[PDB]
């Protein structure tokens, strides 16, 4: 029970590989407690199909590269007997450590593995590493990955705004930028960090937490174009009533109803892969939770998820705390309404106090020939052992 | 005839303000030849309506900020008697220098002003400063602004690709990224800089120069998803036959015809406003053409547009040259087909040799509280003089 198994889960992030780096590098700093670090090819599917990547065959440099490369270096999946097969392949490979890096579902399943492992007489210390661009995990200040998209959305909103503002007298006067966020508006909220007073961008932020009042929307925008000269709205894909992609939908609304020239963009995967403008504090934290999960497992702790704790709002200070996987599931983290302005289309000062520090600092990745440098892993498989196995 | 008039024209750029900086700073370095530098509020419309911005009231710092702030700091317009009114307001304000910073149309009109100025007995040296995200101006290696979008598109394609690649076995296997470029494919071509061999992203680049062969497209993508696991296409809004926004259109094509899970994004204004990942050589050149236009005017030269000349492909070397405005119009610059692969969906080595150096180096702007710092100008108007004036 000396090797460790690391796997990613759910949608990838611009810094989820930073976590992988934090976990892998510290594991290598304890050869007397942990042997090889195996990575699940394409997530737990990898463990299930017994496709284990031997990350020990990877040079220190490559591993170091992980902190400035987006996506999932080993691959991920959204996949949610199976538990029995996980322990069968873990013990066959001397795996006593299970580091599961993902959203809520992941944390829960990590816990269950822990339960079955004991039951079957095969303890395996399982520590989950937080990961969510939606920032909806509980018992943590922020979720690794969000800080970076927040910075991206805020920057993108600020830049597009300066553009529109430049020619709103002649050309387009309404710009809509559709961002991620189906049930949570944390991402859309980051857009408000672009402007700090009233009259400056973004004029409208569509939160999925606030039902869409077409009449209130159409009149706020119209009011903006003829007061400030233009209007930029940051709408999350989760715009709903009690849906609507969204960008073009609203654009059509303003056109047929206000006649203003519009423009829209849809960042999609761009926002969660923009490692070029990642948040330093975010990649810093992505690394830390990975290191702390390997440390908690060394200290002999069990079934925990590392956390980020805000030890100080003023001059923002943070550190890593702990949380019981057992309770991570069936809790979540909803965006507190007192974060949204009464207009329903704005962020409040309490929300700025929370976000602003999260996007602090820049962690530009190194650049080679004009482009960002990326990992480049061997990702070689270990020699099978079991006798095959199908999934659902 | 000692003050100068600067104006922007057409769509703004991430570095068009860098040009404005290059022109303004050098003008201030010759108080014995040039007086105050006036800026046209919202382009020549400003001169027409006699709304002149006194940029002399701006601090050196603010002016310096111009090189790291996107959009048009003084505003721009797409506007194309009027010539007579331009000279009437120029001479009323002692303007002997006219620095017009825009695309082809701008250059031509700059020239005509020069012609009328003489005819009317009011010489005004007019030097045009190149500006085009479409990179279709003639007599110049590259057009200021393009290098930056190119870098943005290439980076964005590389980042989104790493994402898709991470989960193409379980989730989405076809990603489409719609970029700017209606009649030219220079922007779309920049996407190819993300991958250098065959099999790596972008697998398909839709150029407006190549007619869209649906069957050839659908089979190239399908061939890619089941050969490399996924397929990313960078399509310019100018995808046509002999149109189709485009992103969702093609997405629908692959869905109904290949059944693959897709994803798309539409960068829109984001690509031309992304000063955060601008190209150093690009902002370097944007400044230089601005400085060189003020220099050519000091040397007493007339009716010229500064240019960028590639004095060396190998270890890329460039400098500023000159071009007769008189001929800039009614020429243009088409993308040479031997730059596009025979597949019709790729960039060729000759195209890489041309582009790669253009996106070289990073010019990250300074950052304040998590976001990029921006100009902040007074942009005060000079006291009217004429007796009003309407436009068309
Ligand atoms: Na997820
Ligand atoms: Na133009």
């Amino acid at each position: 029970i000396k090797n460790a198994f690391y796997a990613q889960s759910g949608g990838v992030t611009a810094v989820i590989n930073a976590s992988a780096c934090g976990v892998i590098q510290t594991a290598r700093k304890h050869p007397d407690q942990i042997g090889k670090v195996y990575a699940g090819r394409n997530g737990i599917i990898g463990a299930l199909k017994e496709e284990l990547i031997d990350t020990s065959l990877e040079s220190d440099d490559a591993i170091q590269a992980l902190i400035h490369t987006p996506g999932g270096a080993f691959g991920s999946c959204r996949y949610k007997r199976e538990y029995e097969r996980l322990i069968e392949v873990f013990r066959a490979h001397d795996i006593g450590y299970f580091f599961y890096n993902g959203g809520g579902d992941s944390q829960d399943t990590a816990y269950k593995v822990s339960q079955l492992a004991d039951r079957m007489g095969y303890p395996i210390t399982c520590i989950g590493v937080p990961k969510t661009v939606d920032n909806d995990l509980p018992f943590t200040d922020c979720c690794p990955g969000f800080g970076s998209v927040a910075k991206y959305i805020a920057t993108s909103t600020l830049e597009a705004s300066l553009d529109i503002k430049s020619m709103c007298e002649t050309s387009t006067k309404v710009f809509i930028l559709e961002v991620m966020g189906r049930h949570a508006g944390w991402i859309a909220a980051a857009g408000g960090l672009a402007g700090q007073s009233e009259g400056e961008p973004p004029h409208v932020i569509l939160f999925p937490e606030i039902p869409f009042n077409r009449e209130k929307f159409l009149e706020r925008v119209d009011q903006c174009v003829r007061d400030y000269g233009y209007c930029v709205v940051v709408a999350s894909e989760g715009a709903q009533y009690e849906r609507f992609g969204v960008a073009p939908a609203l654009a059509n609304m303003v056109k047929q109803a206000l006649g203003h020239k519009y423009h829209w963009a849809v960042a999609d995967y761009l926002q969660r892969a923009a490692r070029h403008i990642a948040s330093a504090t975010d990649v810093e934290q992505a690394y830390a939770v990975g290191k702390a999960a390997v440390e908690m497992a060394l200290a002999g702790k069990q079934a925990l998820m590392p956390t980020i704790v805000r030890d100080q709002a003023k001059p923002y200070r943070w550190s890593i705390g702990e949380a019981n996987l057992s309770e991570v599931a069936n809790q979540e983290k909803k965006m507190p309404i007192h974060y949204i302005t009464d207009n329903g289309f704005g962020i409040t000062q309490d929300c700025r106090d929370y976000l602003q520090p999260l996007i602090a600092g820049e962690s530009f990745p190194p650049f080679d020939d004009g482009l960002p440098r990326v990992a480049k892993l061997k990702n070689q498989l270990v020699e099978k052992k079991l006798r095959t196995e199908f999934e659902l």
